[PDB]
């Protein structure tokens, strides 16, 4: 029960899963831990150790701001971090299966959080269930957030930004290297993740420096081309300069700036990483991904347009109910302790607070292509409709870009739409298949019976779980053996989706074609 990497002995833990064994190892670290001198560096390699590591609990997870919303509330407080918050947190965990096995396809784990926020040891994220019914081995790594991971002064090498992409990187690499000898096989690694999880697996396809370390990707509910998920290298330094006159670091030496931002408490840098943007959403990525010069070599929407990525099958997907998550934390007339019906007024005055800086006209354009209906004076028509435009704008739309230009270089896509509500879901049920809430069963949390699932959602739990490891493993994510719908490839032209419900399971084309062509193509001009 310990294991010999390339940096030294790991000693893990058995865990009863289901009446059979996994093994964890929760807590490797995959880098020199990034305080003092080498925050804001990129990660650097790790120190060989002569002792035994000994990975037998989750780590730090990384610092970060907590959602304060809703104290007490275990819908918003199960996203929040389970473990102490510490600079010192780039550590990895693994779940293999017991017996050690042989050659396992590997899956790699990136949480989501909109890049400022997460954490690998959530309940949600715990590999063992896959590791035990599937038998592949699950890798999920901590990656720096925030302005600590993706502060950018372009070239700069004290503050380059990307740095948690470039976290993430060493932490496939490490799958590369030392994957083997836990009875993996670092020839068959697909990585999956959800929201900037999932647009962070987008732009790993785009990265060439992370062409040779994984096989296959899996996006759920999110994707680069997303309005979230890039940030122009400009947009970059006014907000890291203006992180620093926040903290009364400014100077006109940028490197002598970076060792000021070095000296102050991390508790001082997040306070004001929120105030760098002019005007906030819900929805505000305040440090994030961008165009680096070296992770990322040119705006992403070029090199998808273009075919300048790695080539290779994708699985991806989107929930029914997107954006009403969102609509609790700013909307106004939105609680998720009433129905939430709103007017006309409210409607337009919850588009002033999700797209501040855009024309009058433009917030007509989208009022006017939400707001014809096909019966006027259904009360929660305004209520639906400011969830769709969310939802639309910021995640359905841009996923179904992504895979149309994605498949249209020749490779195999599949496209899913969830839209299951569980039956322990917390929040209300205007909110419908929110955000989030299908990561739960593709880990495959419904399979444990002893904990208030009902019997559908353990079976509709058990086919996804059995697509995503036959897409890991095979490429395809068919449920051969026990007379399922089959998946069909999303072509350019025709975009069939597979829809995810506990009734039962259909073909559909096009999904939400008329809004799309509105986002997609219409509202980048205005
Ligand atoms: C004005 N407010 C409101 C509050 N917040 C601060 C922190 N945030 C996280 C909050 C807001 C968002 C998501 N829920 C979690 C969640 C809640 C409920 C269900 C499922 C998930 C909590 S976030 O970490 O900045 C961020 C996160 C996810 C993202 C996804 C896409 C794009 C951007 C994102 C940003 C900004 C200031
Ligand atoms: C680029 O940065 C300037 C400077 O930023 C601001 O100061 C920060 C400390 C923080 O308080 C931000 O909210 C400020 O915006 C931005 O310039 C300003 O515009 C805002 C409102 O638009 C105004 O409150 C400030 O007085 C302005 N500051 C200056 C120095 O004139 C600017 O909006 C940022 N955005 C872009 C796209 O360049
Ligand atoms: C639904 O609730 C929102 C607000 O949630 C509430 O906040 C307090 C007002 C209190 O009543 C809590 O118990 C509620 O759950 C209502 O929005 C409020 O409406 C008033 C109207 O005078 C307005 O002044 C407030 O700013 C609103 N609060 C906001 C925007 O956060 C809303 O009216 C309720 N609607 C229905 C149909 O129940
Ligand atoms: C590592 O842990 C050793 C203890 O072994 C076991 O660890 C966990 C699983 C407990 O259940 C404990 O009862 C077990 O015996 C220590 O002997 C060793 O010193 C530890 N090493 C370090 C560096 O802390
Ligand atoms: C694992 O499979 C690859 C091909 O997918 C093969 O090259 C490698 O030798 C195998 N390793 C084993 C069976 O230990
Ligand atoms: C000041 O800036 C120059 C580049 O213009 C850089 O070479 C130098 O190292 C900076 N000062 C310090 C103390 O690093
Ligand atoms: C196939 O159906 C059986 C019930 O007849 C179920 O127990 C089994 O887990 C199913 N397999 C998959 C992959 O869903």
């Amino acid at each position: 029960i310990i294991i010999a990497t390339k940096n030294g002995k790991v000693r893990g833990m058995q865990l009863t899963v289901f009446g059979g064994t996994v093994t964890a190892f929760l807590g490797i670290p995959y880098a020199q831990p990034p305080l003092g001198r080498l925050r804001f560096k990129k990660p650097q390699s790790l120190t060989k150790w002569s002792d035994i590591w000994n990975a037998t609990k989750y780590a730090n997870s990384c610092c970060q701001n907590i959602d304060q919303s809703f104290p007490g509330f275990h819908g918003s407080e199960m996203w929040n971090p389970n473990t102490d918050l510490s600079e010192d947190c780039l550590y990895l965990n693994v779940w293999i299966p017991a017996p050690k096995p042989k050659n396992a396809t590997v899956l790699i784990w990136i949480y989501g959080g909109g890049f400022q926020t997460g954490t690998s040891s959530l309940h949600v994220y715990d590999g063992k269930f896959l590791a035990r019914v599937e038998r592949v081995i699950v890798v999920s790594m901590n990656y720096r957030v925030g302005a600590l991971g993706f502060l950018a002064l372009p070239g700069n090498p004290e503050a380059p930004g990307n740095m948690g992409l470039f976290d993430q990187q060493l932490a496939l690499q490490w799958v590369q290297k030392n994957i083997a000898a836990f009875g993996g096989n670092p020839k068959s690694v697909t990585l999956f993740g959800e929201s900037a999880g999932a647009a962070s697996v987008s732009l790993h396809l785009l990265s060439p420096g992370s062409h040779s370390l994984f096989t296959r990707a899996i996006l759920q509910s999110g994707s680069f081309n997303a309005p979230w998920a890039v940030t122009s290298l400009y947009e970059a330094r006014n907000r890291t300069l203006n992180l620093a006159k926040l903290t009364g670091c400014s100077r006109e030496n940028e490197t002598e700036i970076i060792k000021c931002l070095r000296n102050k408490d991390p508790q001082e840098i997040l306070l004001n990483e929120a105030f760098v943007v002019p005007y906030g959403t819900p929805l505000s990525v305040n440090f994030g991904p961008t165009v680096d010069g070296d992770f990322l070599t040119d705006m992403p929407d070029i090199l998808l347009e273009l075919g300048q990525f790695k080539k290779t099958q994708i699985l991806v997907g989107v929930n029914k109910d997107e954006g009403t998550a969102f609509l609790v934390y700013g909307a106004p007339g939105f609680s998720k302790d009433n129905n939430s019906i709103i007017t006309r007024k409210e409607f337009q005055e919850g588009l002033k607070i999700f797209f501040p800086g855009v024309s009058e006209f433009g917030k007509e354009s989208i009022l006017f292509h939400y707001t014809d209906w096909v019966d006027d004076q259904r009360p929660e028509n305004y209520r639906e409709a400011l969830g769709d435009v969310v939802g639309d704008y910021n995640f359905i739309c841009p996923a179904l870009e992504f895979t149309k230009k994605f498949s249209e270089w020749g490779n195999n896509a599949f496209f899913y739409y969830f839209e299951h509500r569980s039956s322990k879901l917390p929040w209300p049920e205007w909110m419908g298949v929110m955000h989030g809430y299908e990561i739960e069963f593709v880990f495959g949390l419904p399979l444990e019976r002893r904990d208030q699932y009902t019997k559908a959602e353990e079976i509709l739990s058990r086919s996804i779980v059995k697509r995503w490891a036959n897409f890991a493993k095979y490429g395809n994510p068919q449920e051969t053996q026990n007379q399922s719908t089959s998946w069909p490839v999303f072509k350019s032209t025709e975009q069939k989706y597979l829809t995810l419900n506990t009734e039962s399971t259909r073909i559909m084309t096009k999904l939400r074609a008329q809004q799309c062509r509105f986002w997609t193509s219409f509202f980048p001009k205005v």
